[PDB]
C-alpha cells in the first residue's frame, strides 16, 4: 500500500463500529431496548383491556448497512430498529401509534420521546430510534411509517410509504467486495468529518443519511490495476477528492425571494420511496456553510497529494477529520 492510502486505512480502522452481525452489544442494546417495549405494551394495553399489538422488529440504519461510525468523546451511539407493528394504519393515528411506544418506554433508561419519524428512548452513551410501521398486509401491501408530533397538526400527522429495506438493499448492492468496502470507507471518512466540523443534534450538520444517498449516486471506486502483475491498489485520498468535488458540482444557487438573495443547495433524493431530498430540512445558511466546509475539505485533499513530507499530507487531513486522523512524525 502506498504511504496516504496506509494512514486512510488506519485512520478507518479508528472510526469504524461493527455492524449489529458483527456486534454483540449493539444487539444486546437493541435487543434491551425491544423487551421494555413488548413488557411495557401488556401494561399499557391491560391497562385499557385490549390485548397488546405485537411487532416484528428489523435492523435500519447504518448499523444494518455497515456504515457506522464510532461517536467522538461525548457523542451517543444511534441505534435504528424498525418496528411493524400489527395493526392497519387506517384504523389508527400514526402519533397514537407512537405514543403507544412512548408510554411503555416510559420508566426505561433516561425517559423516551416522540420525535416526527421515530420514538427515540435514551441510554448513556446512545439513544435507540424506533420507527414506527403499521403491517403491510392490513394496510393495503405498501409499508407506512408513522410521521408526526404530539404538538403537529392534522396535516402533518400522517402514514407515510417507507422503504428502508429498499435503501439498505441499494447500499449493499450498489457494488461488491473491495470496492463496496472502498464505497463505506469513503461513507465513514465523512461522517467523521460531519462529527468533527459540524455541531450534534444540530439540523446544520449534513445527515449521515444524505452523505449516504449523496454516495449512492456519485461515489466512483478509485484503484489501479498493474498491467502485467494485475495487482489492485485502492487510493482512498483519490476516490474522496472525486466524490466532494462531484458533490460540490451539483450544488445549485437558489434564490429565496423572503431573503432576496441566493443560497447554494445541494438536493440529494432518496433512492427509494418516498424519494424525498433528504436535505430539505436544511436551511440556505446551514447550505452555504456546508458548501464551504466540503469546498476547503477537497482543498485539503488536494494539498495532500502534493506534500512531499507524509507528515504535512496527513496534518491537512487531521485538520479536516480531527485527531484519530494519523499524523507521522516530520
Ligand atoms: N430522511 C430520512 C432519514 C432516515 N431515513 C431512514 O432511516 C434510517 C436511519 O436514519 P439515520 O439514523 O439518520 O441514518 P444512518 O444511515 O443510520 O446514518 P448515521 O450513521 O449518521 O446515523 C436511514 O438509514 C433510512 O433508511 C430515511 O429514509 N429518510
Ligand atoms: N424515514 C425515516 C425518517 C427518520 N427516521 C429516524 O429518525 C431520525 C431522523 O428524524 P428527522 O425526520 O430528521 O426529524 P425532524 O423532522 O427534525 O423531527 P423533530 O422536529 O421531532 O426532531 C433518524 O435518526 C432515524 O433513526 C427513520 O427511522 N425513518
Ligand atoms: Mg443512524
Ligand atoms: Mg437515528
Amino acid at each position: 500500500m502506498a504511504p496516504v492510502q496506509k494512514q486512510f486505512r488506519e485512520f478507518h480502522d479508528r472510526i469504524k463500529l461493527a455492524q449489529y452481525d458483527e456486534n454483540q452489544t449493539l444487539r444486546d442494546e437493541r435487543d434491551a431496548v425491544l423487551t421494555a417495549v413488548r413488557e411495557g405494551l401488556k401494561k399499557v394495553f391491560a391497562d385499557r383491556g385490549e390485548a397488546a399489538p405485537t411487532f416484528t422488529p428489523f435492523n435500519q440504519g447504518s448499523y444494518a448497512m455497515n456504515t457506522g461510525v464510532k461517536p467522538l468523546e461525548g457523542g451517543e451511539y444511534d441505534i435504528d430498529v424498525g418496528i411493524i407493528l400489527n395493526i392497519a394504519k387506517d384504523d389508527h393515528d400514526p402519533v397514537e401509534v407512537k405514543k403507544w411506544i412512548r408510554d411503555a418506554l416510559k420508566d426505561y433508561g433516561n425517559g423516551a420521546e416522540i420525535r416526527r419519524s421515530c420514538v427515540t428512548v435514551f441510554k448513556p452513551g446512545y439513544h435507540v430510534d424506533l420507527a414506527v410501521y403499521a403491517d403491510p398486509e392490513l394496510s393495503g401491501g405498501t409499508l407506512c411509517i408513522a410521521k408526526g408530533k404530539e404538538n403537529s397538526g392534522d396535516e402533518h400527522r400522517l402514514w407515510q410509504i417507507s422503504d428502508p429495506q429498499g435503501f439498505q438493499d441499494r447500499i449493499a448492492s450498489k457494488l461488491s467486495g473491495d470496492d463496496a468496502a472502498q464505497f463505506r470507507r469513503c461513507i465513514r471518512y465523512l461522517k467523521r468529518w460531519r462529527d468533527f466540523r459540524f455541531s450534534s443534534d444540530g439540523n446544520a450538520a449534513p445527515l449521515g443519511i444524505g452523505l449516504t444517498a449523496a454516495a449512492y449516486w456519485w461515489f466512483q471506486v478509485s484503484k489501479r490495476t498493474d498491467p502485467v502483475s494485475q495487482n489492485v491498489t485502492y487510493d482512498d485520498r483519490d476516490a474522496l477528492e472525486q466524490f466532494v468535488q462531484t458533490m460540490l458540482d451539483n450544488f445549485h444557487d437558489t434564490w429565496d425571494s423572503k431573503d432576496q438573495r441566493s443560497y447554494p443547495r445541494l438536493t440529494v433524493e432518496l433512492p427509494v420511496q418516498p424519494y424525498n431530498d433528504v436535505f430539505e430540512k436544511m436551511t440556505g445558511m446551514q447550505m452555504e456553510s456546508f458548501k464551504s466546509k466540503l469546498q476547503a475539505l477537497l482543498n485539503a485533499l488536494k494539498t495532500a497529494k502534493s506534500r512531499l513530507e507524509l507528515h504535512d499530507a496527513c496534518k491537512a487531513l487531521a485538520d479536516h477529520f480531527g485527531s484519530e486522523f494519523p499524523v507521522p512524525e516530520k
